[PDB]
């Protein structure tokens, strides 16, 4: 088998991307966020705590004939942005682009953090990293890829994101029309439960690429790229005006700015980010201040390679039984 759906950013600067995704029956649609750095599928449900429902579509266990109650499971996760959510969990029917998967684990949100709330686009999150970070207790569930994978045609996923455009994410296929030259796959480690892997270098702007391995995951999640100090430091030095702002709460640039392009490696190939990728608009409206899409990941503890990196790619998520990822241009 294999699925197809594609991917919306969810507003004008690609903070999040939203895909439609089928549960229960008859089918209830929700906008999901596809999180390749979190491993649980939860939902606003008909138990998430009215004041912490603003505008999100809702998925109603009751009134679908093949929702069962997962007994004395709950759930509760926390993200790398402080934001959180917990409930207890159902199984049911959860089709993504024609692929579907019976006995889904569906985690139905009691309570959700502010910032959820807040985003009216967003209707829950579908974690494609490895089910060990799954936080269903007291029996861990599966993804939603774990489940597909022994049935689809080959056991991969793909990411396809869009800037300031809709996408695709296909299930079970490599779709050879939709990147440009081939594709260079490196080595994953999963002992994080994380897509994580090593770049080989990057380069600023027109200038001289440098090999350096940095370690980090690839993590549909996330909006933005976050990387070492020195090569954030190396990027913004580039732009004049640019600086790091502790009460923005990372590097702000000029909006009057052209931004250079950002490069990382993958083995000997490279994939080049253009300067607009890294854009993020006023810091407040109206202000001439623009947030950075380059920031330090030190103090999170890890290197993330986000949209603002994924989007410039088209990305092999390889579930083969050693895992692997694949990067080509397009």
């Amino acid at each position: 088998s294999t699925g197809s759906a594609t991917t919306t950013p969810i507003d004008s600067l690609d903070d999040a991307y939203i895909t439609p995704v089928q549960i229960g029956t008859p089918a209830q649609t929700l906008n999901l966020d596809f999180d390749t750095g979190s491993s649980d599928l939860w939902v606003f449900s008909s138990e998430t705590t009215a004041s912490e429902v603003d505008g999100q579509t809702i998925y109603t266990p009751s009134k679908s004939t093949t929702a069962k109650l997962l007994s004395g499971a709950t759930w509760s996760i926390s993200y790398g942005d402080g934001s959180s959510s917990s409930g207890d969990v159902y199984t049911d029917t959860v089709s993504v682009g024609g692929l579907t998967v019976t006995g889904q684990a569906v985690e139905s949100a009691k309570k959700v953090s502010s910032s959820f709330t807040e985003d009216s686009t967003i209707d829950g999150l579908l974690g494609l990293a490895f089910s060990t970070l799954n936080t269903v207790s007291p029996t861990q569930q599966k993804t939603f890829f774990d489940n597909a994978k022994a049935s689809l045609d080959s056991p991969v996923f793909t990411a396809d994101l869009g800037y300031h455009a809709p996408g695709t994410y296909n299930f079970g296929f490599i779709d050879t029309t939709a990147y440009t030259g081939s594709i260079t796959y490196t080595a994953v480690s999963t002992k994080q439960g994380f897509w994580e892997w090593t770049s080989t270098g990057y380069a600023v702007g027109s200038g001289t690429f440098k090999s350096t391995s940095i370690d980090g995951i690839a993590d549909t999640g996330t909006t933005l790229l976050y990387l070492p100090a020195t090569v954030v430091s190396a990027y913004w030095a580039q732009v004049s005006g640019a600086k790091s702002s502790s009460s923005v709460g990372g590097y702000v640039f000029p909006c009057s700015a052209t931004l250079p392009s950002f490069t990382f490696g993958v083995g000997s190939a490279r994939i080049v980010i253009p300067g607009d990728y890294i854009d993020f608009g006023p810091i407040s409206t109206g202000s001439s201040s623009c947030f950075g899409g380059i920031q330090s990941s030190a103090g999170i503890g890890i290197n993330i390679f986000g949209d603002v990196a994924l989007k410039a790619a088209f990305v092999v998520f390889n579930g083969a039984t050693t895992p692997t990822l694949g990067f080509a241009s397009k």
